[PDB]
């Protein structure tokens, strides 16, 4: 599984003029592509990562407060070019990311996860396999990177 | 070097309340984050590739147009955070990073590569080394990461 974690602001999700579905202030937004060979442990070590990261300054010390400490949202967006690849080619290609059928059954699973580790209010969601447009504001930026094969 | 596109449709970058400094339509952002060891091949890989991928639809076809084809613009920022290290602890080790000096002069050689191979006018920096505000406006959300120590 990969994840790209961008700290923001706030974050405005929206849907085909477009109409707003999901919205966040300050927190994490976090682009979640998973991967043909997923167990449920690759999703595990990325939630508990997304939740438990310190990537807020305090008051005093750098890099020391998480999402959770500070009462702040997540936004759960589904990437499927994460994994949008490397060889010659400057088209991408999804085909080492999860069948998109398993792929939304895993999506869900997660993000009742997300909840049952933090706090449902906290976790925004996207409308999965969607065109959506989203509006971020990176404060920073500050951009994690994570990919759970390298474990 | 690893490096996180986006493709948007829009993108507003501001320091110190704020002050915008750089603002592109439609394009990409590039989070570019250089390693310690990088080489000058890395960054030419990481140049071809934002100026080269076909994130655009175009007509029938999907994945057609690259930022060149439909004279889109690049902004390009710095970003150690990439090589954030999570595997022991949940307090980032940027250890692996270039270090803000050197990796300054890199960046540069990186920009001037961007305006050799496209144009001036079509790559929008940030300020390096300084707090940073971006809105940028997600379109779709089209996100792509490469990282080239995967490569030879
Ligand atoms: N490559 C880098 N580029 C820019 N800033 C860095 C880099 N590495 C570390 N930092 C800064 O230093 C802090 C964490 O690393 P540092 O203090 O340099 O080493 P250590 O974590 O061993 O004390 C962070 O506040 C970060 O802003």
């Amino acid at each position: 599984m990969r994840v790209v974690i961008q700290r923001v602001k706030g974050a405005i999700l929206s849907v085909r003029e477009l109409e707003i579905i999901s919205e966040i202030k300050n927190g994490l937004i976090c682009f979640l592509g998973i991967h043909k060979n997923d167990t449920w442990e690759d999703a595990l070590y990325i939630i508990r990562k997304c939740l438990n990261l310190r990537l807020w300054n305090n008051d005093n010390k750098t890099w020391d407060k998480n999402v959770k400490d500070l009462n702040y949202e997540l936004l759960i967006v589904s990437q499927f070019t994460l994994f949008g690849n490397t060889k010659k080619g400057n088209k991408p290609d999804f085909h080492l990311a999860k069948e998109p059928n398993e792929a939304l059954i895993f999506y869900n699973k997660i993000i009742d996860e997300f909840k049952k580790q933090y706090n449902d209010d906290k976790i925004k969601i996207g409308k999965f396999g969607n065109y959506m447009n989203i509006d971020v504001t990176n404060d920073g930026p500050v951009t994690i990177y994570i990919d759970t094969h390298d474990i």
